[PDB]
């Protein structure tokens, strides 16, 4: 159904025609919104993979260190280079402990990554789909004004151009339905409104969780890069150590 409020004078048509813009910029200000967690979500694969060589060179690692205390088992506790061996060896499977724990977390952060941005395109497509519903019966509302037997009002709908605005965010459409609160309550969009409002909202915060999640993510990586590299050298001198003998 129509709008079925009618715009009363010249700054009411004004009024119509922003928020008329601000609603067609919707479909385009949620793309923007969401296109960071699109880019960052195509990212993950790939740090998953990361994290995963992370735990194969590790397990490998505390494998060879593990052959090695096996070599020297029959060297007896008091012998100095046994000794480097055995301790040595406990490093390296302390470490790869830690390396599980920020592989864990890597992985739970790829996964919430994930979630958030399939969220994400669904309050962007919502977004869209309302903001593109509603411009569709302001542009009526507008084209109805053109015929009005209020002289300024039918003047001020013939000055107004069909027009999109790039630069819409949740904060200046609620600004631009509050200066005309017939049309903000009208049955006909009165939800459809709120509905973008709330999609837009949703659909920023999603976003910026998604690029905290990926710097969680990312500091995970560092640390499982660090406790890798302490098991392989940790590895290293177990081997080194027990072809001594």
């Amino acid at each position: 159904g129509e709008i079925k409020v009618e715009l009363e004078d010249s700054d009411d048509v004004a009024a119509a025609c922003e928020l008329r813009a601000q609603l067609a910029g919707v479909s385009i200000a949620s793309g923007i919104l969401l296109r960071p967690a699109v880019i960052r979500n195509a990212t993950t694969e790939f740090s998953r993979k990361k994290s995963e060589d992370i735990l194969a060179k590790g397990g490998a690692a505390v494998e060879r260190a593990s052959a090695a205390v096996d070599r020297v088992s029959g060297l007896d506790k008091t012998n100095e280079t046994a000794q480097k061996v055995r301790k040595a060896a406990a490093v390296a499977h302390h470490a790869l402990e830690h390396v599980k724990e920020e592989v864990e977390i890597v992985a739970k952060k790829v996964n919430e990554i994930i979630e958030l941005t399939a969220g994400a395109t669904e309050h962007a497509k919502g977004a869209k789909a309302n903001g593109d519903a509603s411009a569709v019966k302001v542009s009526n509302l507008l084209a109805r004004a053109k015929e009005s037997e209020n002289q300024y009002v039918k003047e001020a709908a013939e000055e107004c151009s069909e027009s999109t605005n790039y630069d819409v965010t949740a904060k200046s459409l609620a600004a631009a339905l509050d200066k005309l609160p017939g049309v903000k309550e009208d049955n006909a969009v009165k939800t459809t409104f709120q509905s973008i409002l709330t999609s837009l909202d949703n659909l920023d915060k999603d976003v910026k969780s998604v690029e905290q999640r990926a710097e969680e993510l990312e500091t995970a990586l560092e640390k499982a890069e660090r406790q890798l590299e302490k098991a392989e050298k940790a590895a290293e001198e177990a081997e080194t150590e027990s072809s001594k003998v």
